[PDB]
């Protein structure tokens, strides 16, 4: 509870920001008319959607990463990086919104938010297994 | 593991739901022979296809935070708000399939009771940061 | 952290194989000259689109079971299962890719190994649940 805890901000933090893109869409269904269960119309509304969905599909790779990183690298930074990516991300939402090329600075800036979270991630797990392994490799070299 | 086993009952609960709606859908394709990449064909499918998709892109957002309210705020309160929402997308599902009207009381229902975990998690959360801010907050103006 | 190191292995392996699931509808998009927001195309297109999709909308189902099995059954057997499961779905992505008919394969491979999460978290809760209950249900016929 107390080593998780902005971890945890950060994650409410991103569910409250997938809440406000789902509103939105249901937003733009209403002002462009178009009903479920269609998806498909306007290009000023199948972009408010695709950004939404693109945004859903990638929340569980944020979650996921956000907590490897906080539990084996540092939370603190962990968070700091899910902050910056779920920023990017509502950037990515609005810039998508106008158009689809304004998309992709927010989307770049999500990409390379996100990447740190994995390698932290990665550079976590790694300082967990490897010096372990690498004594077991030795201790049978014996 | 004996502070979260009921979050994690709910979870399983949960998932067992998905692998439902998915078998209803590929039960769909089968029955309105509607075979992959296609995701689109009479709206009986589209509504069933849709219904799945939907509780699919929520389902990251009832977990998260399913588990940040049982573990802020309460785990039994928690819980009872994850079979709420959880049978609240069972109902919602069901009547999406049979029309896009019966989908939206069962819709709400699922609102209210997703709304209640991010008020739990919101009001846990905050319970564990607020004090403690405000008296490093006094202590400054010391 | 010592008890959910290889859990924690394994979700990172699935993020990466999400991100890379990603990087090759993008490369699709490229290759089909298919710009957002659209999601339809070639077959050859909608097949990659497709894959990533279904991958993306069982990731959060996988990481669930995943986590539930091995912290309430047993977390080596639970990241085993993570594996097959998300090398299967490799196979899946690939197969899908090239033909609609190569997909099956590899789908039934990651329900089997999905399948197992599910009974072995049942298996482990019901650990869990089961005995503290039926003593509940007997000291009650006293
Ligand atoms: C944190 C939770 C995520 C946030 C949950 C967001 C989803 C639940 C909110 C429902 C708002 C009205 Se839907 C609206 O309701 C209209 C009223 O009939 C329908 O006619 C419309 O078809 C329909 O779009
Ligand atoms: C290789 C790639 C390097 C990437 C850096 C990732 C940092 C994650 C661990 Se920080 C820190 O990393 C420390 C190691 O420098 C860990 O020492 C423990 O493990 C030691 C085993 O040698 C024990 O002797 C020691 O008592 C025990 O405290 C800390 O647990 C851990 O918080
Ligand atoms: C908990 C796990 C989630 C639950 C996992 C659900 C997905 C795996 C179950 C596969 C069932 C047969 Se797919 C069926 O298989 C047919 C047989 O050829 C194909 O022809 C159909 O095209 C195809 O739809
Ligand atoms: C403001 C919004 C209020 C929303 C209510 C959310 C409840 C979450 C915490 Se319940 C309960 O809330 C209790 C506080 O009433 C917490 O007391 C601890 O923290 C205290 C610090 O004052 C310590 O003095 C004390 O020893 C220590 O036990 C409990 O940890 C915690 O279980
Ligand atoms: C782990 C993170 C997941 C991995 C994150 C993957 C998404 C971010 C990577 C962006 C790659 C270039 Se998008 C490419 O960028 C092109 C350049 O203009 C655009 O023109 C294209 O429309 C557009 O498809
Ligand atoms: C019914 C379906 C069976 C499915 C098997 C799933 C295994 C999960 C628990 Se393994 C193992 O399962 C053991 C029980 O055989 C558990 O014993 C504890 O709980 C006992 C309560 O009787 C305590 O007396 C004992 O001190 C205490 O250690 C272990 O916690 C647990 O690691
Ligand atoms: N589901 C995404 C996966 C690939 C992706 O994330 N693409 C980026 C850059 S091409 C994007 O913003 N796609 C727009 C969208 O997904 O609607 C897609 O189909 O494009
Ligand atoms: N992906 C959803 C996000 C918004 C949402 O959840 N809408 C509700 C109320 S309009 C719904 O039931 N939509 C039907 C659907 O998503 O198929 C959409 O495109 O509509
Ligand atoms: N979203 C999936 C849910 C059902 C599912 O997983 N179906 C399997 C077997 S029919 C599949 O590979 N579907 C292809 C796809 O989802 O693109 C769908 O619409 O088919």
């Amino acid at each position: 509870k107390d080593e998780v805890a902005l971890l945890a901000a950060v994650t409410l933090l991103g569910v409250l920001l997938q809440a406000y893109f789902s509103l939105q869409v249901i937003s733009a269904r209403r002002a462009f008319r178009v009903s479920p269960p269609l998806t498909t119309g306007p290009p000023e509304f199948e972009r408010v959607y695709r950004a939404q969905v693109n945004c859903s599909e990638y929340f569980p790779l944020f979650l996921a990463t956000l907590w490897v990183a906080g539990i084996f690298f540092h939370e603190g930074a962990a968070a700091l990086c899910g902050l910056v990516y779920l920023f990017a991300r509502l950037r990515y939402f609005q810039g998508y919104a106008r158009s689809a090329q304004l998309r992709l600075a927010p989307l770049y800036a999500s990409a390379r938010a996100l990447w740190l979270l994995v390698a932290l991630a990665a550079l976590g797990l790694l300082a967990h297994f490897l010096p372990a392994a690498l004594r077991a490799a030795l201790l049978g070299r014996l």
